[PDB]
């Protein structure tokens, strides 16, 4: 037996530095667990208030910019977080978007970052059960 | 002209495959995708290539998520007009592959997204 | 308040550079991007930063793909209105850098995609 839902929706992408100066991780595996733990805590706290849980897929990365602006040679250690508003769990896309933005700001604070990006992209989600 | 890209997220089912690292689980999914993409190409003459990335997916521990996230793989690809003449048939093929990956990886659930994109291909 | 993001996928040419791990190949591509982006900024006043991710790309072994996939790097970035005034010129700059990366990495083929996105920038 099987079920499939298709619909138009939004995905998000967030990019954050990982302040090695403060957290002292030794590998991309370790920094992935660091950010995963922080996200898990803040997402749970928000869900308990609003009944909106924002799950995130987290990927290891480095971000390259001008060394004159503080970038290490070959790039700064970063993590990329992405997720989609699944109609199985989301009834109001505007409130979901507001929740993502709030979580992005909290992550910026917890990771002690000067700057952070949060993007929304239109997507067609097929969800299989 | 516009085309489509796809993105799939899958678990790696340590209970069934018993991988010991993110490197090993990346190669596992790579090999499975290679087999199922070839099998579909033999039927339809459409080959769907995939870029695969290591990841962890974070959700509520009450729903079965490990502490700090579940080991996952992200697969993405694009409909390249060099190889694709019919976008509808390509889309149908991706959906078939997404279902087959869900089956082969023994996953309860699976996401497959389509996004509009403008592809520049340099050869 | 829409802008564009880009995605590039490149091989890492073990035949030429002889890297021994995904960590080493990530630093290789990062260093090359850093140099070419700086050079272009000095000419055009457009700096294209990139997020770089480790990956493998899976295609038919009959076409040269290793078993379980080819080692690749994925580069993404977004046109931030804080720094960019003209989206057409930014896109032209990305395309030039994508071609230069193809040349420096000695790749036969390369993809560069553009996707519409809504950027929130927090400072
Ligand atoms: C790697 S798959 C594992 C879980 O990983 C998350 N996940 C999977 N793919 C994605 C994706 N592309 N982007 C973001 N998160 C994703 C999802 O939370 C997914 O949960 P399932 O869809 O499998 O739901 C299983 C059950 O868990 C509950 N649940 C899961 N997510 C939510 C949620 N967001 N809100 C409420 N309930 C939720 C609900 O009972 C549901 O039937
Ligand atoms: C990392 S580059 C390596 C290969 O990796 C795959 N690839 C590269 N970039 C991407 C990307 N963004 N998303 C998904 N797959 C990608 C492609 O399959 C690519 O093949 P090439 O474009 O280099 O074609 C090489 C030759 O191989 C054949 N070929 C490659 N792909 C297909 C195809 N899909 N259908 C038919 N023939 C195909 C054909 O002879 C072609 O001239
Ligand atoms: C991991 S955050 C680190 C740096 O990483 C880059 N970065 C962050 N998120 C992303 C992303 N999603 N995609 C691509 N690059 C990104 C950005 O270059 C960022 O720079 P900041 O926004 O923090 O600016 C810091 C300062 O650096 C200068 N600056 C940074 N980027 C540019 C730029 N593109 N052009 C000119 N000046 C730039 C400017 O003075 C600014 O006040």
């Amino acid at each position: 037996n099987a079920m499939a839902h298709m619909g138009k929706t939004l995905r998000f992408e967030i990019v954050s530095g990982v302040n090695k100066g403060y957290f002292h991780t030794n590998s991309q595996s370790e920094s992935l667990d660091l950010v995963g733990g922080i996200w898990q805590k803040i997402a749970k706290e928000e869900f308990e208030k609003s009944n909106i849980y924002v799950s995130a897929v987290i990927k290891p990365s480095k971000t390259v910019y001008n060394q004159e602006w503080g970038c290490p040679e070959n790039g700064q250690e970063t993590v990329v977080l992405t997720g989609v508003a699944n109609e199985e769990f989301v009834d109001d896309i505007e409130k979901w978007k507001d929740t993502v933005i709030k979580l992005a700001k909290e992550l910026k604070n917890q990771m002690k970052q000067s700057t952070l990006t949060c993007e929304f992209i239109e997507t067609e989600l097929h969800y299989f059960k």
